[PDB]
């Protein structure tokens, strides 16, 4: 089969079509347009945008592919360096960081983050509890300050106080704005052009502030000898089984920067759509706080209870079905192999996987595919293989996937418990890019069920 092309540009091919405010949802419309797969070219770059379970399947097998790092993720290299994240998997660094983290990054681990990831929580809660009568929450900016102030403390033991702050800690302005940059270089054609020499000039000094912190972190870490609980103390004292060697200093600052711009903003992107759909379907947010108030005995929860908070999961796992805040991932061809059939490929032909549009494939998920539903998630042996990959796939899945779920589990099963929610402004979804998606200026109202902490 001939695959078809979205509308091309002269010279610069598809190109112009991802020079928009909402690339992510620009190809989802693509791809409601032309169907399961369809090629994109820009000027030095082809690459085939995948949608349908029936080809993903085959894509997420690890024999025949392997990932490749997308333009976006080659641009976070420049600050996340050999990080997990934008590392190849043939690359040293990849599986000695694999090898040492995945142990800290286990349900078994989660035991251990619970107490400061409850910490976090509290100052959230505490934050609404203290709202005057028709104040109103901005949600992902409140959902933000929450993941960003746990990762700093679970990662490396460093409280950012988001909730003392209208402006972000220093740290996070310059990689808020490192991430921009990337993103916004996808759509130059003379990168050397003097032109943009202030942008290169304003990148190198945010890579700088984000090294100088995390280095220092890292040397007064070693110079106290303190030790705790957090990823970094685990990556000072790890060494790899396989080539019995540890991380060196430099890149344990790439998984630091890299823990903070891989799981912040998709966590927050999570817990806001989730609040979203949520408060869009009072029937299915009726039976979350039942579940909350049921579960949630005591003044603060437990970690197993946290993990009794089953519906609740199956409520964020309905979010990440309809807008996984991660939306996409992409692959290379090992060897030559053929697609579904009928799209031979060669070997070193890229693929990307569309993650928001694989979760609309009616084949798997029926007509009402765009209703939220969380009941779909009752039973994971009834979902086919790969049809649900918010979290990427295979060996280069997502390391923080037990991370992620447990505090947006926590965090949502604490805001059922102490308030009553209110979609005050019949809030009309819109949908921010950056390398994540998010629901811009969301807002709630939230009423205290006056359910003490202590
Ligand atoms: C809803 C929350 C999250 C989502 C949807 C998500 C999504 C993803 C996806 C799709 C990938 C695969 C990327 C690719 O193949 O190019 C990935 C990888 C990764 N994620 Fe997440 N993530 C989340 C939270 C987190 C958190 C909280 C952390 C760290 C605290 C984290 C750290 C990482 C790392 C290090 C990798 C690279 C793993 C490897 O290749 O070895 N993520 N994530
Ligand atoms: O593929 C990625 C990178 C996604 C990173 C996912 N992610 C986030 C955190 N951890 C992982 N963008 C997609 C979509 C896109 C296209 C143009 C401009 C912006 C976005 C693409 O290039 O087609």
């Amino acid at each position: 089969k001939e695959m078809p092309q979205p509308k091309t540009f002269g010279e610069l091919k598809n190109l112009p079509l991802l020079n928009t405010d909402k690339p992510v949802q620009a190809l989802m419309k693509i791809a409601d347009e032309l169907g399961e797969i369809f090629k994109f070219e820009a000027p030095g770059r082809v690459t085939r945008y995948l949608s349908s379970q029936r080809l993903i399947k085959e894509a997420c097998d690890e024999s025949r592919f392997d990932k490749n790092l997308s333009q976006a993720l080659k641009f976070c290299r420049d600050f996340a360096g050999d990080g997990l994240l934008t590392s190849w998997t043939h690359e040293k660094n990849w599986k000695k960081a694999h090898n040492i983290l995945l142990p800290s990054f286990s349900q078994q681990a989660m035991k251990g983050y619970h107490a400061m990831m409850v910490d976090i929580a509290v100052q959230l809660v505490q934050k609404w509890e203290r709202l005057n009568a028709d104040e109103h929450i901005e949600v992902p900016e409140d959902m933000t300050r929450l993941t960003l102030d746990t990762i700093g403390l679970c990662g490396f033991n460093y409280r950012f106080n988001s909730f003392y702050r209208d402006q972000p800690h220093p740290f996070i302005t310059s990689m808020v704005r490192a991430l921009d940059e990337a993103m916004n270089k996808l759509q130059r054609a003379n990168p050397d052009d003097p032109a943009y020499d202030e942008n290169k000039r304003q990148f190198q000094e945010d890579i700088k502030v984000m090294n100088d912190l995390v280095d220092k972190i890292i040397a007064d870490r070693k110079a106290s000898g303190e030790q705790s609980d957090d990823l970094l103390t685990h990556m000072l004292n790890g060494k790899d089984p396989e080539t019995g060697e540890p991380l060196d200093d430099e890149n344990i600052r790439y998984q630091i920067i890299t823990f903070l711009i891989a799981g912040h903003e998709v966590t927050s992107g999570l817990l806001s759509f989730a609040l979203y759909f949520l408060v869009k379907n009072p029937h299915v947010l009726q039976k979350a706080a039942e579940e909350a108030a049921r579960v949630l005995v005591d003044p603060v929860p437990s970690y197993k209870q946290v993990k009794q908070l089953k519906y609740v999961g199956m409520v964020l796992n309905e979010a990440l079905r309809l807008w996984p805040t991660a939306p996409a991932f992409s692959l290379y061809a090992k060897e030559d192999t053929v697609l579904g059939g009928e799209y031979p490929l060669e070997k070193g032909d890229e693929l990307m996987v569309l993650i928001p549009q694989l979760h609309r494939d009616k084949t798997i998920w029926g007509d009402d595919v765009e209703e939220f539903r969380p009941e779909r998630f009752e039973n994971p042996s009834a979902i086919p293989q790969h049809a649900f990959k918010p979290f990427g796939n295979g060996q280069r899945a997502c390391i923080g996937q037990q991370f992620a779920l447990h505090e947006a589990t926590l965090v949502l099963g604490m805001m059922l418990k102490h308030f009553d929610f209110e979609d005050h402004t019949n809030y009309e979804l819109d949908i921010k890019e950056t390398l994540t998606l998010k629901p811009e200026g969301f807002v709630v109202k939230a009423k205290s069920k006056k359910i003490p902490l202590l």
